[PDB]
């Protein structure tokens, strides 16, 4: 269709103006004195929230260009939350900061490409500085403390998480379900988790988790791309009968079929969700079979001449629960026989000896790790349905937080880590003045989150930033008690992974925008 | 879709303006000299009313932002009426008062959060003050007086409610029905009531009480979530035959199945209603059985390997009447055998002995209380249908009132309670000057209802407020006779609960609005 | 009257916008391939010119703010020409460049004051570098060469000027007037020149040179301030009679007296010009006497009790000619008798002996130098009045050029000296990054003249500039034989004084505009 | 791999020349004395040769340098030699990994000239009325 094409400065302010709507909507929730944002619904009462992700999801602008700007930042910023369970909002305020200052500089006549490299150099430098600043999280005592802090000072949640990690390990898979009647339960079941998410958002039935959740579903394992729902029909009806949901795990699900599934499940005609099979090539077929033995199903491959039209429930695998993320599928309690599973583990353990290269060793060990490791299951108990559901939510949060803590440690929260790291890179330089300006841009931008938090608290950003800049390490002033001491000790911390992700991703999109000359979109009519 | 986003001061005026349209419409009916509001109906003559609830129900504004404002207070204020049977209007005027002053303070540059915390502190104090000010309503002589006062001086209503409460206990379940023909009738039948409401406002066949009413229905007890209407069919065809209505009580009823029930019932193709089973986890499966025993039905659990396709009318439970609210299901006169039920009570009472915890004892007693407790049924007689229907309403209202009186007592009406309580908190202070301003805002707002009542009466609010502030205890201003004196004795009272609720809910919404920085809504298309 | 007030950025763009009309109008004439500017006359045939100064005179913009910008640059830049006989256009283009880049910098958030400091530091350095680059004009051979070059390669003009400077010394006063008919004449006559200019532009009757030129005028010497034309009348009727023009040298000429004089001379009722008497305090009374002696006039001192009403034509001084600049008055061929003048000189020489202070001695020495030295008078011959007037004009300009050359030397022309000097200061830095940007702003601007010249010649500016930067000393870009080489020998030069002035004034106004935050002007009424 | 493949295929077919758009300028600088049958054709010739500079100029413009300056520098050298578009070392562009398959530069030139030539000789255009 006829397009609207904008260039240079004209195009850049549009994008900027766009990111401003987004950032300004979202940053008011930042910090403990976060304000509320009211999101209108069709009919009924509007939603009042302090959750920046909820807010971002809703943002879409009328001016197509401003919209593109908002959608760009929205996209990359969401990745931070995906990776570490937080920092989306931070990433957003940061992205705003970099883009504003960067465009100022572009307008002053500085080179966009050099500005970008300067900003990037600053960020890599900052990530290193962040690792040095980081305090490790290894013994289960520390795991419990982090879990507790993320859980709103609840010892119970920390203990729970600690206990579970104690069961399956730091690298283990931990899941959360409704409790059966007050008093928590922990149990390790047969289960697995592979890095593939939903083939489409429409499949989501947990808009809170942004996830798909299926109970006691059947699992179709097909080694081939499924493009047409013609082959699906017989197995779809067998699942419509017995009224259970269905997880399809194929090489891929495309076109006719994917669309048809997205519609049918979204009209209540059988709950279905599809995900690509993990990995690619040979190891993909291997892992498909792994999933087959584990769920007690039969992998239907065209290679040996099997056909989907010729498949009954019996070929289908089975599990107590499956949960699907944007990039993660996790199978909980497969119906597979102890003999079958342990026998498959045995086989895999034979190939590792008869192996050759190191790569082949790692890969095989990853497979048994999945197989033999299992899945910890935390059922949260709590006296009331309401409290139970709530405590369940806080456990989920504390969980992602703790996992991220375990991976890369913790640093001072309240936005001070980004400020300390920045104060340390004052002498950092690049190849020419432009790159140097790029660097200052980024280091100044790293102050945005703290400043906004302070602003929201009704204090003077400059003064607080100064106070913070004066000290060192994770040492600070506890706003709640105004006591000086170690921020981590006083419970004001962030998983190093969240701060890092936020910074890098913010820098990524802001860099891109700063280096954009042209925008093309459809015509407003 | 493309959104319209408003910020800070801009959003807040819009919200204000919107709660102003709402409050101004409802607050004219406050007190004894309340005015009429005329609500148009598309077909026929308009409705003239003085009921703040009916008026509020109709308010929806064209401006999307202003509208969100109104819908917000509309919602929480509504909850006040739902909790204590009155005070929605009061809640609305209070909210208006708090919001108006609060936004004035925000505009002056004071911190919204500190304003909120000050408001809350004042309210917290006021509620305690309200507890002290409160006079208990315990002996049935008192119960009768309150009911009598709520019924417009109708002593017969007081007596009826007093008798009904003595039959089933203060905490018992009491219901109101049409008369057989003059001379009321009272009788205790097998029955039960759990706190779960309609899974949809479309199951409602009694739009005035906003309730579902099924007479001689079958009760399906299914321990599991019902998502697809395919399993229902065999049992649904058996109930279409025998031409009796159907109550489905499951773990939940979702999408396909629920939408199909909502449609088929709204088309007279068989009357049906669905509610979640009470509670969760184990105790939920236990209570489902309690209901089974009570109604002479069979719990259909997939767990034990039972199927809905194979369930017959014989498995269905039965009762003379069930009534469903927004959050209550009450079963009246179940076909349960007076031996089955007694046995069930017996087994449970034995479990109370084997009980290893206090919690377990309390929770099991609730079950015996429900089963063994039963249900009082008051049938209002009156000589001609019209009179009967009017008195039935008065009995229903007075009943709800009297319940609230029994729980937290009663306090001075006519808005004087709030004013008395505010005058006692003159020395209340916060952590900084802003919080002190927040407290003053709340205490000043507590005068709003009285002032409005007085305004509606055509007197000078300041003068009356002033004199009242001068008094002590439950001494106040009788708006109907223009006479000052002891309010409770003069029969001008409110259940402590309604005053408390209205205050709390108003303060709640008011805090949210005061601390709102952003609003996102659709574009006016 | 009610004003229109503009602040910050908004004000700055108006100013810039304004200087841009002036600069763009003026700069097209720069260089040897300068284009024509057509300036419309009162009404007659338009005037076509390549003289940037003429063009500048004519520029006045409708918009009050824009006009203010342009007038400010006109004013500061005009001084360059006043001082060194060239450089105004250059100053203007330099001013445009500095203001342009400076304002970009201010908008990007840099501190105007630090930018100004930087610009100034760069200019200070550049001046020194310019002195270092400069070649002396000391021997009369070089004096003649410069004269010849500035007179379009006319050896005659060079010879003539050299002869003149030889008679009165290089610091002597040299005058040029109409020749008596082919064959030049050079004679030294009794005369003087002091540092006071016309008290009003309206006095100018030679717009070409922006000078007042009086023939056989009478000279009124009044040791007092003349504010009212009532005391003038008697002297003015005498001068009105006799029918010769009038020069007034008083302590000052203000108000009614000045106003009236300006009107009258602009209405042919006696040609009159007024200047402040030279110096101040006591030495002013002394010099007034010097002039008196020289012109055979009599000082009219109120101190001694003399009155202007009693002043006669005989009290008045006389000379064959007087010429008045913006800041110079030069009396040519006084009538005073040699005996008198000589006696005066004797007196001063003796006071020079008696002088008890270096200062006093110096001042006295300055005075005898003026009286005893006289004035050189070049009469330019030609054969045909037309060639005569033209040559006379060339001699005036060349004269001014060589004067400046004699003072501070010559540097490479065509804008190369400025670029050269700029390339030498690459490492120049200030106290902070803002100052540093100020410096670069200045250094880039120093290229503007040459680049503009190249531009007018239809070449790529950047290429030529880059080349010139590659070379050393007085190597650069020619346009007559179009080939790079040695500028001085090749006869492409500028007096160091014009280059220095052009740069310094340009920097001055630019600094001032860059540091402007507020502008006040009348409403367009 | 797919990209490198097409590239190498093209390399094998017709060889490689200096990349960065310099090949075009060199080629252009060699045709300074090239003439046609009349002044108009000669102008056509200049238009084309001047045009052959557009890519470098743009490339340089994108790098934030002065297109005229680099073009000038490039015009001064010969063969596949010159300006190092990353390390400022002089040498053979092909060896320093700065190349384009001769096929790609030639194609771009011929196709460009083709369409431009058609448009330059266009006198009339016919299209639908905006509905």
């Amino acid at each position: 269709a006829a397009k609207d094409v904008k260039f240079g400065n004209d195009a850049r302010v549009k994008m900027l103006r766009g990111v401003n709507v987004l950032a300004d909507a979202v940053k008011v929730t930042l910090g403990p004195k976060g304000r509320n944002v009211v999101l209108d619904k069709s009919f009924g009462a509007p939603t009042i929230t302090k959750d920046g992700v909820s807010v971002a999801r809703e943002i879409e602008l009328e001016d197509k260009f401003e919209n593109m700007g908002a959608q760009m930042v929205k996209e990359v910023a969401s990745k931070a939350n995906d990776a570490a369970g937080d920092g989306t909002t931070t990433a957003t305020v940061l992205a705003q900061a970099i883009i504003t200052e960067g465009l100022k500089a572009v307008a002053a006549g500085m080179n966009p490409m050099d500005l970008k490299r300067g900003i990037d150099k600053a960020v890599t430098a900052a990530v290193e500085e962040l690792k040095a600043l980081s305090v490790p999280c290894s013994d289960s005592k520390a795991i419990a403390q982090v879990g507790t802090i993320s859980a709103n000072s609840d010892e119970t949640v920390g203990k729970l998480i600690a206990e579970a990690m104690d069961k399956v390990g730091k690298e283990g898979v931990i899941t959360v379900e409704d409790g059966t009647g007050l008093q928590d339960e922990l149990d390790v079941v047969e289960g697995m988790q592979f890095d593939r998410g939903y083939l489409s958002p429409y499949f989501i039935n947990k808009p809170e988790t942004g996830a798909v959740e299926l109970e006691s579903p059947f699992i179709l394992l097909a080694d081939k791309k499924i493009s047409n729902i013609r082959e699906m029909l017989p197995v779809l009806e067998a699942v419509a009968k017995a009224g259970k949901p269905l997880l399809i795990i194929a090489e891929d699900v495309e076109g006719e079929a994917l669309a048809t599934l997205v519609v049918n499940t979204m009209r209540g005609i059988v709950k279905v969700a599809a995900v690509k099979a993990p990995g690619f090539g040979d190891r993909r077929k291997a892992m498909l079979q792994d999933i087959a033995t584990l769920t007690g199903g039969t992998v239907i491959s065209e290679e040996i001449g099997m056909e989907l039209e010729k498949a009954t429930l019996e070929d289908l695998g089975q599990a107590k629960r499956v949960v699907i993320n944007k990039d993660t599928t996790t199978i909980i309690d497969g119906v597979g026989e102890e003999a079958a599973i342990q026998g498959r583990v045995a086989q895999i353990r034979q190939q590792i000896e008869e192996a050759t290269s190191d790569y082949d060793r790692e890969k095989l060990q990853e497979r048994v790790a999945k197989l033999a490791g299992g899945v910890a299951v935390i059922k949260v108990g709590a006296a009331t349905e309401v409290e139970m559901k709530e405590k369940k939510a806080r456990v989920e949060d504390a969980l992602h937080a703790t996992r991220a803590a375990v991976e890369e440690g913790v640093v001072a929260g309240g936005g001070v880590a980004l400020i300390r790291v920045a104060s340390k890179l004052a002498d950092l330089r690049g190849q020419n003045e432009d790159q140097n300006v790029g660097i200052k841009v980024a280091l100044r931008a790293m102050e945005a989150p703290l400043r906004q938090i302070v602003l929201n608290c009704g204090e003077e950003p400059s003064v607080v930033a100064n106070t913070v800049k004066g000290g060192d390490g994770n040492y600070g002033y506890n706003a709640a008690t105004e006591e000086y001491g170690n921020m981590i000790d006083m419970g004001i911390l962030d998983p190093t992974k969240v701060t890092r992700s936020a910074l890098q991703y913010a820098a990524s999109v802001a860099g891109l925008m700063i280096t954009t000359e042209c925008m093309v979109t459809d015509l407003p009519k």
